[PDB]
């Protein structure tokens, strides 16, 4: 109202597939997201991101400016995904996040904080959400200290959680709470 918001968020689409390529055929990006061990195609794009792994996902594309320069995964914690996250099956609504820039001339301007907060604002209030977790590597320091700066708290340790450029790399259960 009073500034211009420069950081949204959209639903992703089909066309958006061909941006998801670019950005995950850029060893930039592969570093930090993935891994620069992945050989991404049209179809392996298609098949990881279109899938119904979860009762409740939605994928995004994280807009600056109108311009698309990134990706979220937003999807309910039910079932055994409570064990995967270690965190404790609740009657709250949880949800989970994944996100990545993949325009690197957009790194490191505060963007990414604001998204997860917008994001984490309309999960509040329109999707009733409780909590927003997250499971970044330990020593992505860039992108824990950018949760942090949205306001997500570090509740414990998981360790070789994921395995990351062939390294078992601990991770840490951040939360955000409404
Ligand atoms: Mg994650």
């Amino acid at each position: 109202m009073l500034e211009k918001k420069r950081v949204s968020f959209r639903p992703m689409n089909e066309d958006d597939l061909v941006l998801m390529l670019k950005w995950l055929t850029d060893d930039r990006v592969l570093e930090f997201y993935d891994g620069r061990d992945k050989k991404h195609t049209q179809k392996t794009i298609r098949e990881h991101y279109t899938e119904q792994w979860a009762d409740e996902i939605y994928r995004v594309i994280i807009e600056y400016d109108t311009i698309p320069i990134g990706y979220a995964q937003i999807y309910r914690i039910q079932g055994e995904l409570f064990d995967e996250y270690n965190y404790h099956e609740t009657e709250e609504k949880i949800y989970a996040m994944d996100q990545f820039i993949g325009e690197p001339e957009y790194w490191n301007m505060g963007i990414g904080a604001e998204y997860c907060r917008v994001v984490c604002q309309y999960l509040r209030t329109e999707m009733d959400a409780d909590a927003v977790i997250l499971d970044p590597r330990k020593n992505n320091l860039r992108a824990v200290r950018a949760y942090q700066k949205a306001g997500f708290k570090i509740i414990k340790e998981l360790p070789e959680h994921e395995l990351h450029e062939g390294k078992k790399e601990d991770c840490v259960l951040m939360e955000w709470r409404v």
